[PDB]
């Protein structure tokens, strides 16, 4: 069959380009290779929470991990389980672990909800090419208020038990000269004072984040896809997995897409073609699939960009072990609302978010997710043996990420007096957690593998909408600024192409 548009995947790029085809009047069919997560599971609940993982919280594993910083107290929960089409995949490469959301709305189902701009003036060293004032001006507001974008009532985070831990990591940094910021988000925040007034039922305030929010958080379900249906001129086809993009005689593309159902079984292969392809399935994926079309041959004008300029946002953890007299709390809500802010666009930038944990039991510690600048980049190369588009970063390429987290919470750890904890990601000791990413960028960069609006070099009619083109580092928590990108990009798409 034949669809006018098609975009692959469902996370934000991907959201933002069908809602603007349809409202356009383009027929559009949005592939997703996870699930639509609606279906109430054998506890009622559509998601597992962070204390009861079961199958639905992993795509095609064997056994349910701890959230990172929690193994001590959360691998008592952790159990065997089903490969199934959960909603958390933890992709592993030779020596870096990205983690990415699985189902219709992407990463937004499985994130912290953080809703931050980056800075005007990072912004413009990262991408020089791009107007800074229209993103600023149109695009970024845009993307808040269609994100539903809210802000946390300031007596309410004073006086709740649900934000202590925020508190303290405030008071401790303060010490050390540093300043903290409130930090928007597309949970509802109002919800969760309701949450902690037991009148509504609980998501962030029962240890729910990261296998999806059964409440609460707006994730892009509920938010631009629900407007791209609402058009009349969006479908969405889920378990649809496309593994392969070549161009037609006469223009247009064709794909072949692997259905399966949820235990994995591969049902039904079918060749989708389109005549305008957009890509939104993540760093990892739309980079993946350029670089197999490029080196399989089916997309062979492909510049040598694709694949190149990926990093993990400078992401590092790390957890200091506060004073006796400092305790975190037992209730803390799963959505961060403060980060401490010490980016200034120099190689010791930091920005890094004060990350709530899940035992639910004290434990005197405070965690850290820092975002950094460091220039190294890894490439994605195409291995034909496996048919796997391979991530080269070594570990030793974060150790500019390390150096400068390390700087920071050093500077806490003397004006305060405490020290590090050493035994949160391995029993080795290792106090900065330098082998995940919860922030890929990269792969497909704007102006590099394409050109200024996501139009891949060599091709017409072919975009790419999402992570996969910023250039590996955004300063802060990345989603505000994919939205706000496609919004840009789709705008001049449709207007000069479609
Ligand atoms: C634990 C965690 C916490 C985070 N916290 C925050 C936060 O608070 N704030 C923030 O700004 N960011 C946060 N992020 C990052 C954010 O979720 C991520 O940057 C965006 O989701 C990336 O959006 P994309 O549109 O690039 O991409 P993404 O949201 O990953 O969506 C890609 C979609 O494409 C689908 N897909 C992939 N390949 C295919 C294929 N071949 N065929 C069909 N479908 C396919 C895939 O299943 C997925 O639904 C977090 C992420 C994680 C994992």
């Amino acid at each position: 069959g034949y669809v006018p548009a098609v975009v692959i995947g469902t996370g934000y790029g991907a959201a933002v380009s069908a809602l603007r085809l349809g409202e356009a009047g383009v027929q559009t069919l949005m592939l997703e290779m996870g699930q639509l997560w609606n279906q109430p599971g054998p506890d009622g609940n559509i998601f597992c929470g962070m204390l009861n993982p079961d199958k639905r919280s992993s795509w095609f594993k064997n056994r349910t991990e701890a959230p990172l910083g929690s193994f001590l107290w959360l691998d008592v929960v952790n159990r065997n389980i089903d490969p199934y089409a959960g909603v958390l995949d933890r992709v592993n490469y030779d020596q870096m672990s990205v983690y990415v959301g699985r189902g219709v709305g992407g990463g937004s189902l499985v994130n912290g909800g953080m809703a931050v701009e980056p800075k005007r003036s990072y912004f413009e060293e990262i991408l020089p090419r791009v107007d800074s004032s229209e993103m600023y001006d149109r695009y970024f507001p845009r993307a808040n208020s269609m994100l539903r974008v809210n802000h946390i009532d300031t007596k309410w985070f004073e006086d709740t038990e649900w934000y202590k831990f925020a508190r303290v990591s405030r008071e401790q940094a303060g010490k050390a000269g540093l300043g903290t910021v409130f930090v928007p988000n597309v949970y509802d925040f109002g919800y969760m004072q309701r949450e902690a007034a037991g009148e509504v039922p609980k998501s962030a305030l029962a240890t729910e984040v990261i296998y999806g929010n059964n409440h609460g958080k707006q994730s892009l379900d509920k938010t631009y896809l629900a407007a791209a249906l609402g058009t009349g001129k969006v479908t969405i086809q889920t378990l649809h997995q496309v593994k392969t993009i070549r161009q037609t005689k006469d223009g247009g593309y064709a794909l072949t897409v692997e259905q399966k159902d949820t235990d994995g079984k591969l049902l039904a292969t079918k060749e989708i073609s389109c005549r305008y392809l957009f890509l939104g399935a993540g760093s990892l994926g739309s980079t993946e699939l350029l670089v197999r079309a490029r080196d399989t041959g089916t997309l062979p004008n492909l510049n040598s960009e694709v694949g190149a300029g990926w990093g993990p946002n400078g992401n590092i953890m790390t957890a200091r072990a506060n004073h006796m007299w400092n305790p975190t709390g037992a209730h803390q809500s799963s959505i961060p609302a403060l980060g401490i802010d010490a980016w200034d666009n120099s190689d010791s930038s930091v920005f890094a978010e004060i990350a709530p944990m899940p035992a639910g039991l004290e434990t005197w510690v405070s965690l850290y997710l820092a975002i950094t600048k460091n220039p190294q980049r890894g490439t994605f190369v195409y291995d034909a043996a496996t048919d796997r588009a391979k991530l080269n970063w070594t570990r030793d390429q974060n150790a500019p990420a390390v150096n400068a987290a390390k700087a920071l919470f050093d500077r806490i750890n003397k004006a305060n007096g405490t020290i590090y904890r050493y035994d949160l990601f391995g029993t080795q000791l290792k106090a900065f957690a330098d082998d995940f990413c919860y922030h890929p960028l990269g792969g497909c960069v704007l102006g590099k593998a394409t050109d200024d609006y996501g139009r891949v070099a060599g091709y017409k009619n072919l975009y790419v909408t999402d992570g996969s083109l910023i250039p590996g580092s955004v300063g802060v928590n990345p989603f505000v600024t994919i939205t706000a990108l496609a919004e840009r990009n789709v705008e001049r798409i449709i207007k000069q192409d479609v």
